[PDB]
């Protein structure tokens, strides 16, 4: 249900996207960011913070690379990490 968790904004559908939670696609709610950049440029390939099917923050490919590091870092020290990304628990 929850989500709190960054992702490339891997595809766009509307005020919808698909953002790739670094493991499958995940419908996300755009309205807080914009589907285009200032310039008008789709926001595809860009980078987001999805938390409870919203945009929190549109964030470059940095910044989700340091968060997810930070994220990941209490369960990538165990096998559990491959259990999870392989896994239908998500």
């Amino acid at each position: 249900m929850c989500i709190g968790v960054p992702g490339q904004i891997r595809t766009i559908d509307g005020n919808q996207a698909k953002v790739d939670v670094c493991g499958i696609q995940r419908d996300v709610d755009l309205t807080l960011v914009g589907s285009c950049d200032e310039n008008g440029q789709p926001r595809v390939g860009q980078w987001v913070l999805v938390h409870v099917g919203f945009a929190m923050s549109v964030i470059n490919e940095a910044e989700a690379r340091d968060t997810l590091d930070a994220l990941q870092n209490m369960f990538d020290v165990e096998p559990d990490v491959g259990a999870l990304l392989y896994g239908e628990e998500k």
